[PDB]
């Protein structure tokens, strides 16, 4: 094997993809999530894609001692990929608790655990709403890493304290070997925190993608249910921004480039061993609201149906990425492109509507 | 009674003259502690003081079933006082994790035992470390509570990711009322982020004051070991500050006017129901490592020895405050002097050199 890791999620939408992109790699994976907001169907599609199979164990990641069960079995692992969270913005401003208790607390949970078997990497699932609004700085868009943090949700809270936690866990592990007069053993100890922007698409093949529970909310799902039928139109949440259309700006990267990039980050820390540092993973292509109808609508075939909606709370202005830092120090880019992404989420919603709990079509 | 009162950690340091302030307004008192860094003596002190006892219950702040039993038993507190933490900034950096449990975690598990039986006031106990250093900004000394939050070390994390808790919890239940048209409800819910600085001195009675466990750190406790025979001398760190004698500058407020603040911000969230809200709680006045000394000494009658030591890591130039908010508002001002401190810290130290565990001399 090519090394072991743990992908807490791991069933979920990022997950999926990324462990999917590990097994191919040659690495041994072992999928940790409690199924809350995916379907344990999603790995029986990795099987039929890579034809390798991770490890399932069914656990919530504010269970400490469901953590020590899988190291203790699984001794080998040494890092860990961290995606179980809730990423919900609006729901997280009704029930903040439940937030910092999944994001923060679980996080909290997983470190303990990694000191306790001596699993020393870890590969934080972070995302880009830890900048807030970047129009309150001068030159600050594109949104570069070295841009001050400061949200304006509890989802981007719990992101930014995890940041913080994972900074001092780690930097205590390497500091407190270098006082020992052990330098080797600090060097094991590192950390990747992985700015995530807007991911979009699916699998070229049709056979997996995203598949939550509840009712969807983000741009592209919604305009998928809208060409399908179990939507009557979409909502288009304020006309009058400083955009050339009026529509708000996105970074909208596809999921297998996003996926890719925990392989990238992984080599990295395995390689370089830097300790802890962040990294932006977008293509830095600005794209409207208007600019992603007219593009899901041109993989679709017709035109979607729309209608303008006052501004939605909470929704900057810009959101585009700076991808200089990952594209220099861990060697990644953005492959495929934002249509190229419409095209094989189409290809997945049409094929299959109800998700994982259906059987694909006859595919090969 | 006027009032009842929840107050986690009680029997440590700030926690014990707090308590006691709130007993002599005629509130109703359960301390909430698992005796960590303190004893059970200091009730026994109060009640001497006072007349007065408060309710002891003994319990982990990492254990929400704990949090459940005192509200459950005690369905008329309705407010909570949060200073149950780790304080050591050095250790911090040691064991964040530790940290990052006590603290960020067992504020969760209050919170969410806090809705659960529906009392809706805390007065948290924050640091002023977590502006980390502020000669980064232009006229931002004296230190302003709209100072944009940076800390340097692990404790200030903790600190500040409460912080951000606090606001996302308690806003949520104020909006979600007002979402179902209760405007009653809302505002019910009241935070009071108290960012405390440096605190000293003790009872002017003599009969109690601060007795942790394990060594201690802060400048004032190891003056007075050096006054009383168990320190050789003192360590100062670093002289070539940017001050006009060389050394560090902070902002000295008296444990009695510390603890006052808190009476003024729980009438200030009971009255104007602002929901969350920040105040600096020190003087305003910058005295510098050597002042101090100096200040101590002539309390103690000759001059105590010290020898100058380097910088410190992580210690910035200056800490003072610009409590002129806290002065408004709150209608609080620091009434006892620097000089006032040291006095009833001497007295405190000479009458009482090994703490609680023995017993003071014939007063009254
Ligand atoms: N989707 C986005 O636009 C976006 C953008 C930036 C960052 N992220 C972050 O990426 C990560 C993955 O996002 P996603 O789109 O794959 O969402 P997702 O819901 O598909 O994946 C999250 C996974 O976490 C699991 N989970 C939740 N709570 C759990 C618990 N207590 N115990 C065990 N498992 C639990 C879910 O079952 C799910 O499989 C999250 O941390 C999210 O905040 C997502
Ligand atoms: N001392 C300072 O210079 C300073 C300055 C700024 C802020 N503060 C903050 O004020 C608060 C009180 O500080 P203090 O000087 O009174 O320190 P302290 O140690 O005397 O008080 C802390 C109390 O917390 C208790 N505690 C710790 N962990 C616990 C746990 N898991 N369960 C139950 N109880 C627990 C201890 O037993 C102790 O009584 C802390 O939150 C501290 O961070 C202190
Ligand atoms: O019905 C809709 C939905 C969205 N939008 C707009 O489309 C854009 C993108 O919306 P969405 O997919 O919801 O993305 P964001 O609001 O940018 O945030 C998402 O992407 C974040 C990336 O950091 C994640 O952390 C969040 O969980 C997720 O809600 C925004 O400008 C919205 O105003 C509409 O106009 N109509
Ligand atoms: O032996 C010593 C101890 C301290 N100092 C100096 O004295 C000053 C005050 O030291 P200390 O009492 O340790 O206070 P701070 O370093 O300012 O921090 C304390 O006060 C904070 C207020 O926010 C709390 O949060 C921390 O837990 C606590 O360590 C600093 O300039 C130190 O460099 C010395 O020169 N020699």
């Amino acid at each position: 094997p090519s090394g072991s890791v743990l992908v807490t999620g791991g069933t979920g939408y990022i997950g999926s993809f990324t462990t999917l992109a590990l097994l191919e790699a040659g690495y041994k994976v072992v999928v940790a999530d409690n199924l809350y907001n995916s379907s344990a169907e999603a790995l029986n599609r990795i099987e039929l894609i890579s034809g390798k199979k991770a490890e399932f164990a069914q656990l919530d990641v504010t269970d400490e001692a469901a953590f020590d069960k899988v190291f203790e079995a699984h001794p080998d692992i040494d890092s860990v990929i961290h995606f179980a969270a809730l990423k919900a913005v609006g729901e997280s401003g009704e029930k903040p608790l439940d937030y910092y208790h999944v994001n923060v607390y679980g996080t909290i949970c997983l470190l303990r655990s990694m000191v306790r078997h001596n699993v020393t990497n870890i590969v934080f699932s972070s995302s880009a709403t830890v900048y807030g609004d970047a129009t309150r700085f001068p030159d600050m868009i594109p949104i570069p890493e070295h841009c001050p943090l400061g949200p304006t949700n509890p989802y981007g809270n719990t992101k930014f304290a995890i940041e913080l936690a994972i900074t001092d866990v780690i930097n205590a592990q390497r500091n407190n070997a270098k006082k020992a007069g052990n330098e080797t053993e600090a060097a094991k100890w590192n950390g990747a925190l992985l700015r995530y922007f807007n991911p979009a698409g699916a699998h070229p093949s049709g056979i997996m993608g995203e598949d939550p529970q509840g009712v969807p909310y983000n741009l592209l799902p919604l305009l998928a249910q809208v060409a399908t039928g179990k939507r009557e139109k979409l909502l288009v949440f304020g006309d009058d921004y400083a955009s050339h259309d009026g529509t708000a700006i996105r970074d909208y990267i596809h999921i297998l480039d996003l996926a890719d990039g925990h392989l990238k980050a992984l080599n990295y820390l395995r390689a370089n061993n830097p300790g802890v540092r962040a990294w932006n993973l977008g293509t830095g292509r600005g794209s409207t609201v208007y600019e992603m109808i007219r593009a899901f609508s041109k993989a679709v075939g017709r035109d979607l149906p729309y209608e303008v909606a006052p501004r939605r709370a909470g929704d900057v202005l810009n959101l585009t990425s700076n991808p200089t830092r990952a594209n220099t120090e861990l060697g990644w880019k953005a492959q495929r492109t934002l249509e190229q992404a419409c095209e094989d989420l189409w290809l997945w919603t049409k094929n299959n509507p109800q998700g994982y709990r259906q059987q694909p079509p006859a595919e090969l």
